[PDB]
């Protein structure tokens, strides 16, 4: 029998994506790749929604509440992930439902960070992070880093 039933960041995402996906448990994204490239309809799901979005909806944060939380805070961008965040404007944790949402932000890069990754695993590019250049402030940073690699 398996023990441990509580994971931070990484392990944590996958969990949590596994969940979502209904999929197997999975130990690494390289690990969770492969169980979702099993999972035909959950792989190509996966570029369907979009990162922003897959993982919002694996904590079942409001969609609007949570843009909101994201947008007045910054992000430590590390290869194209979340690996660090604090809170810019605190304006938005005036509600305690956002509050929850920030105190727990960290569950959803960790699955973010996730659908990143295996995004990019399963799809050498697509058009599922969240938006136009991206997502909502966050992923528009990560393209910001992006934008500072000229190729």
């Amino acid at each position: 029998g398996n023990g441990k039933y509580f994971s931070k960041v990484g392990s944590a995402g996958l969990k949590q994506l596994t969940n979502k996906l209904d999929i197997n448990e999975c130990a690494t994204v390289d690990e969770l790749v492969d169980e979702i490239n099993k999972s035909g309809t959950v792989k190509r799901k996966i570029k369907n929604q979009s990162a922003f979005d897959l993982s919002r909806e694996c904590l079942g944060y409001p969609e609007a509440d949570f843009i909101t939380l994201v947008n007045n805070m910054r992000f430590k961008i590390e290869n194209c992930k979340v690996v660090n965040f604090n809170i810019e404007n605190t304006n938005c944790l005036n509600n305690p439902s956002i509050e929850t949402i920030y105190r727990n932000f960290n569950q959803f890069v960790s699955i973010f960070n996730v659908v990143t990754d295996v995004k990019k695993r399963l799809f050498e590019n697509a058009s599922g992070n969240g938006s136009g250049g991206g997502s909502n402030r966050l992923e528009e940073e990560i393209n910001n880093q992006l934008a500072l690699q000229k190729s």
